[PDB]
C-alpha cells in the first residue's frame, strides 16, 4: 500500500470514521463459532477511538441473503455483542445500514461512540444485483455516516461492491489488518519455494472454479477437493455424482482446464473415494463411494475418504510451499470431518519441516481453531477467496478504490 492512504497517515482527531469491516463469521446453531474476523479489525477500531474518533460506524455482510432483509437469518446484531467484549467498550447496534433513522443516529453521536450497521446485503443495491439511480442514493447514504472512510475488510476485498468501492469522501484509507494481510502476501508470492501447491475446496464452487485458469500460471501442484471436486469427476470420469454440489457453467471449461494443467506441469489431484449422505444434515445416514462406484441418485458426496487424504498426503509431503482454502468435507459436522482434519495433521506436520503453509478462509480458517493448529501453520489468513485473487496477481477491488497518496 506504499501508494495508497493507511490509518497511520489518517487525522481522525474530531472526525466521525465510517469503516468497512469483514465481518463475515461463521454460525453453528446460531452462535458464533469462530471471532477470528472480529478479533483481527480490532486493531483499527482501537487506533481510531485512542487518537481522538468522534465516532467509529462499521459496516459489513453477513453470508448471502441476496438483497432481502432475512434479520431471522442473517443479522449482525449477535456480533456487536462479541464485539464489546473484544474492545472493551459498548457498541450500538441499528437495524438497518441506511435511511434516515441510521444517519441520525450517526449524525452527530456522542465522543468515542461505536456503532454497528445491519446486513449490508439486504439491500441489493450493495452487490448490485439479486437500479444505477437507488445504487447511487445507497452508496450517498453510507457516506454520510463518517467523515473520513478506512477498508479494513481484507476478506471482503475482491468484491467490486457499493460498500467497499462507492464511498464517496475525500480520505479514504488501508486498515491495519488490510496492511498486515497484503504484506504478508507481498512477500510470501515474491518467490514462492516449489513445488508450490495451492489445495482449492469448500464450497463456493461457482465462483472459484473460475479462479483456476490464472492459479494455473502460477503453482507446481493442485489438490481440487470438497465440493469443488464433483464438477471435475462428472466431466472427465462420467462419475455419478447424485445431488453433490455441481457447477454448470463450470463444467463447460474443465477439459481446458486440465490441458492448461498438462501444459504448464502442474500435477492435479482429485479424490477418488468419498463419505455421502442421504441428505444436507448433521445427522444424515451415510454411505461409502468411489469415483468407480459412482455417487447414488439422491445421495451426495460430504467428504473425501481414506485413499483420497492417502494421495493429498503424498501432495502435501511434496511441497515446499502451500496455500490452502476451502475444507476438503463438511468438517462442522463430524460425520464429514475426518478428511479435512487428516489433511491439517499432514500441513501441521509440514510447516514443522520448513514448508511455508498459508490457510486461509472465514470457514477454512476455523478449521484451525477447531483443531488448535492456529500457531501451528505459517499464516492464518482473514481472507479466502480475497487470497485466491492474490495468488492470481491481480490488484483487489477494495485496494484499487483507497486514495491514492
Ligand atoms: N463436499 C462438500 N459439499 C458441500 N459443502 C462442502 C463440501 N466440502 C466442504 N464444504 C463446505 O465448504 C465450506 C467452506 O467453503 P468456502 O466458504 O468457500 O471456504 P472459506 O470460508 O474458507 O473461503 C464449509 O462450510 C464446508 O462445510
Ligand atoms: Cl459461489
Ligand atoms: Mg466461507
Amino acid at each position: 500500500l506504499s501508494n495508497k492512504l493507511t490509518l497511520d497517515k489518517l487525522d481522525v482527531k474530531g472526525k466521525r470514521v465510517v469503516m468497512r469491516v469483514d465481518f463475515n463469521v461463521p454460525m453453528k446453531n446460531n452462535q458464533i463459532t469462530n471471532n477470528q474476523r472480529i478479533k483481527a479489525a480490532v486493531p483499527s477500531i482501537k487506533f481510531c477511538l485512542d487518537n481522538g474518533a468522534k465516532s467509529v460506524v462499521l459496516m459489513s455482510h453477513l453470508g448471502r441473503p441476496d438483497g432481502v432483509p432475512m434479520p431471522d437469518k442473517y443479522s449482525l446484531e449477535p456480533v456487536a455483542v462479541e464485539l464489546k467484549s473484544l474492545l472493551g467498550k459498548d457498541v450500538l447496534f441499528l437495524k438497518d445500514c441506511v435511511g434516515p433513522e441510521v444517519e441520525k443516529a450517526c449524525a452527530n453521536p456522542a465522543a468515542g461512540s461505536v456503532i454497528l450497521l445491519e446486513n449490508l446485503r439486504f439491500h441489493v443495491e450493495e452487490e448490485g444485483k439479486g437500479e444505477p439511480a437507488k445504487i447511487e442514493a445507497f452508496r450517498a447514504s453510507l457516506s454520510k455516516l463518517g467523515d473520513v472512510y478506512v477498508n479494513d475488510a481484507f476478506g471482503t476485498a475482491h468484491r467490486a461492491h457499493s460498500s467497499m468501492v462507492g464511498v464517496n469522501l475525500p480520505q479514504k484509507a488501508g486498515g491495519f489488518l488490510m496492511k498486515k494481510e497484503l504484506n504478508y502476501f507481498a512477500k510470501a508470492l515474491e518467490s514462492p519455494e516449489r513445488p508450490f501447491l495451492a489445495i482449492l475446496g469448500g464450497a463456493k464452487v461457482a465462483d472459484k472454479i473460475q479462479l483456476i485458469n490464472n492459479m494455473l500460471d502460477k503453482v507446481n501442484e493442485m489438490i481440487i477437493g470438497g465440493g469443488m471436486a464433483f464438477t471435475f469427476l462428472k466431466v472427465l470420469n462420467n462419475m455419478e455424482i447424485g445431488t453433490s454440489l455441481f457447477d454448470e457453467e463450470g463444467a463447460k471449461i474443465v477439459k481446458d482446464l486440465m490441458s492448461k494443467a498438462e501444459k504448464n506441469g502442474v500435477k492435479i489431484t482429485l479424490p477418488v473415494d468419498f463419505v455421502t449422505a442421504d441428505k444436507f444434515d448433521e445427522n444424515a445416514k451415510t454411505g461409502q463411494a468411489t469415483v468407480a462406484s459412482g455417487i447414488p441418485a439422491g445421495w451426495m458426496g460430504l467428504d473425501c475418504g481414506p485413499e483420497s487424504s492417502k494421495k493429498y498426503a503424498e501432495a502435501v509431503t511434496r511441497a515446499k510451499q502451500i496455500v490452502w482454502n476451502g475444507p476438503v468435507g463438511v468438517f462442522e459436522w463430524e460425520a464429514f470431518a475426518r478428511g479435512t482434519k487428516a489433511l491439517m495433521d499432514e500441513v501441521v506436520k509440514a510447516t514443522s519441516r520448513g514448508c511455508i503453509t498459508i490457510i486461509g478462509g472465514g470457514d477454512t480458517a476455523t478449521c484451525c481453531a477447531k483443531w488448535n493448529t492456529e500457531d501451528k501453520v505459517s499464516h492464518v489468513s482473514t481472507g479466502g477467496g480475497a487470497s485466491l485473487e492474490l495468488l492470481e496477481g491481480k490488484v483487489l477491488p477494495g485496494v484499487d478504490a483507497l486514495s491514492n497518496i
